[PDB]
């Protein structure tokens, strides 16, 4: 049966591929050369072309995204050849390196080798490759709440953190064979970090508040035609949001609202001042303004649903059912301002795509 | 059919209605004096109690009503022995007032006579008792776009509006067996107004913005055991963002954003500077101001999303199914500082309800 899936998916996705590359006329030759080595090795490789075109396919199918409209332009680096850990923390480093370019962001897709037989080759740790640690202990609170099991891992690992708000937290991958993951210090040369200040408000730098320039995906299964990459980190730039909206200001997360209002003047007594959301809006206006003032790239949420909205012009015109998460495509501050708050999406999954996975740790 | 589908509606609610109640032995009697009288009559007539608590379950039903932890207090009225349209336009008149209570609103329901075999005795063509006009001719936009169609409606029948931003449209209802509506021009006496101001910026009061006090819905169907009461309308008080981020912001409701930038002072001209965000908050903050500045009541949105998580754990408490709909629930403004946001809701359809239902304009 695994086999007949891995068929199925194949014929589907070589189609429509080959379809979208104007390689119509190879698709018959391409799938008899796919079912033999099937037939014959449980399992089939790749084209460049193929990879390149399946990754780009699988963000345009990510339903949560809103920066959907630049999914042609992924930049795909193909290292199905790994073989040592040597090889990954490497290629891992060098994502990092091309993908921050210096703070203008390239949206960029690492692919290492899949899974065999449901066996992974290499099993990324890290929910992204560039995450602060976070520690809970007796009361006592330090960083960011969500890495909490992920720090405490590796720390089993003979890892130790400086238990700042911001320590980086290493590397850490397992590869095939070995019972335990390895993990990496990261080079601080490789690493972006915005410190947030206001344009307006001086007591903004009070708070030291600082973020991460390169938000990294890497703990999600890429599924191309029946392949699964379950390594295959990748990157874009950051929605402001995302960061003053969420990272710094969930109660669960850093929680910075209430030192927020205290900077910028205002009291935090009463819900009818409607404080948080005041707060909620200097801080979001802080994070833009930062990552503008040096130069790493970011957008605001209404600039980036205008994109979206292209996307879903750009859809239409060439013929593509629109899929879509309304729930996680609407921006958590001032959604309704939006066209997408306004309009209906439908949910549905479509392959290539990128998905979940169960973490190893936990 | 239509018949079979009465009976097996009323067995649903008869029985859970009355197990509330702690009326769990009269179930059966009741339910045979109703078989009889539908085997008779083609229909049942509820009791006092069970109108009352039936269009109590159909506002705890509302999966898009974040205000449902008050839903045993709803004031109803029961006006099934209206014959005429002095009775409708005396009894709406009289909803308008005592829901009002001179600014401390009741959250109440007026209960027309049901429809009897699809056959309307009564027909609201109002969306809401109190609303103000909207008319678009020749480029020129005057008053609430969202009323257009109505208004029109409304001057094919001899009214006419004096086109000011905020004309109050008459009560429009059409009783059975006219072919034409009856329309009566609202006391001004009846109709509590809030001019809005900001507590802090006086320049506010420039935009000349005002809203009305009292929500009323009454164009759409309450079902109670398969009893179709179309018109029924009902009232609560308002959350602040349905008129600051919503009936005030929307650009095809008044569009008043760049104007409320104006006089905050703050610049209308990059996405980056979240203007729209910071004219949404002080707009916001403008309005629940000024309805408690008059003793109107009003919530913001982090209070009701509290009481909303109360009705949650009242729900659970009780054995209760909560059903919600998470695209309505969460705030238009801030909605990721709610715990509404960060969970979900089943979106099933529990009867006792309201529902939609086709506009007799249009
Ligand atoms: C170009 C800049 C990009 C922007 C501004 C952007 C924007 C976003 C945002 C705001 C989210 C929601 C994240 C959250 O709430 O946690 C998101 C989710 C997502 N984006 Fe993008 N994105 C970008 C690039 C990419 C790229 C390059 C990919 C992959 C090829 C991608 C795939 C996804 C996926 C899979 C999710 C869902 C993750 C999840 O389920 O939690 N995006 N995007
Ligand atoms: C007590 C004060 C109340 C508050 C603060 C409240 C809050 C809300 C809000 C904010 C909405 C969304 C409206 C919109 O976005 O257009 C809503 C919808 C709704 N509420 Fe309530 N509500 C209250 C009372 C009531 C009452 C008394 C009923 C009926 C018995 C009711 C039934 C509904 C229904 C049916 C909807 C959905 C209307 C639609 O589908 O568009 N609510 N409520
Ligand atoms: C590619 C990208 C761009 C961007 N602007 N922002 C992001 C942040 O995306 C996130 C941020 C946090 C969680 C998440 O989901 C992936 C994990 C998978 C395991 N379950 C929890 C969610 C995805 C990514
Ligand atoms: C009872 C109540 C309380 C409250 N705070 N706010 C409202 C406002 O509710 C609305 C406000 C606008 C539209 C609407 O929906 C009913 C119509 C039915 C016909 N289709 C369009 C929506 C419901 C009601
Ligand atoms: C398409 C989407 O369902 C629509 O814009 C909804 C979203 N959530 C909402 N929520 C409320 N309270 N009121 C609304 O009118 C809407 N509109
Ligand atoms: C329960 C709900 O789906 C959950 O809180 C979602 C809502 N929408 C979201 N949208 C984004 N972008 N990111 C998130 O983490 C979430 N969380
Ligand atoms: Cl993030
Ligand atoms: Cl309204």
């Amino acid at each position: 049966e695994e086999k007949e899936i891995l068929w199925n998916e194949a014929k589907a996705f070589i189609a429509a591929c080959y379809q979208e590359l104007g390689k119509a006329a190879e698709v018959k030759d391409r799938l008899a050369d796919i079912k033999s080595e099937i037939d014959l090795t449980g399992s089939y490789v790749h084209t460049k072309e193929e990879l390149e075109h399946g990754a780009k396919m699988a963000w345009r199918n990510s339903n949560r995204c809103i920066g959907r409209l630049f999914w042609n332009s992924l930049n795909v680096i193909d290292r199905r050849d790994v073989r040592t850990k040597e090889e990954v923390r490497d290629a891992l480093f060098h994502h990092i390196e091309t993908a921050t370019n210096n703070g203008k962001i390239r949206p960029t897709i690492t692919i290492f080798p899949p899974e065999e037989k449901g066996e992974k080759q290499v099993e990324i740790w890290n929910h992204q490759l560039i995450r602060y640690a976070g520690y809970e202990s007796d009361g006592e609170r330090i960083g960011d709440p969500a890495s909490c099991s992920l720090t405490a891992a590796c720390e089993e690992l003979g890892w130790r953190g400086e238990r700042t708000d911001f320590d980086l937290l290493p590397l850490i991958f397992r590869m095939k064979g070995d019972e335990q993951p390895v993990w990496y210090e990261l080079p601080r040369s490789l690493v972006i970090e915005v410190p947030i200040t206001h344009p307006d408000i001086e007591a903004f730098s009070d708070l030291e508040l600082k973020w991460y320039g390169v938000p990294i995906i890497s703990d999600m299964k890429l599924e191309v035609g029946g392949i699964h990459y379950n390594a295959a980190p990748f990157n874009g730039w950051y929605m402001g949001t995302e960061i003053g909206a969420r990272n710094l200001a969930d109660e669960k997360r850093y929680d910075k609202l209430k030192k927020v209002a205290s900077v910028i003047g205002i009291a935090a007594d009463y819900n009818t001042d409607l404080w948080k959301d005041q707060a909620l809006v200097e801080l979001n206006k802080a994070v833009l303004h930062s990552y503008k003032k040096q130069g790493v790239s970011i957008v605001d949420h209404h600039t980036a649903a205008s994109q979206f909205k292209r996307f879903e012009e750009q859809a239409e015109e060439a013929g593509r059912k629109l899929t879509g998460d309304w729930t996680w495509l609407i921006p958590p501050i001032s959604p309704a301002a939006t066209h997408i708050f306004h309009r209906s999406y439908d949910n549905s999954i479509v392959k290539p795509n990128y998905f979940y996975q169960d973490k190893p740790y936990e």
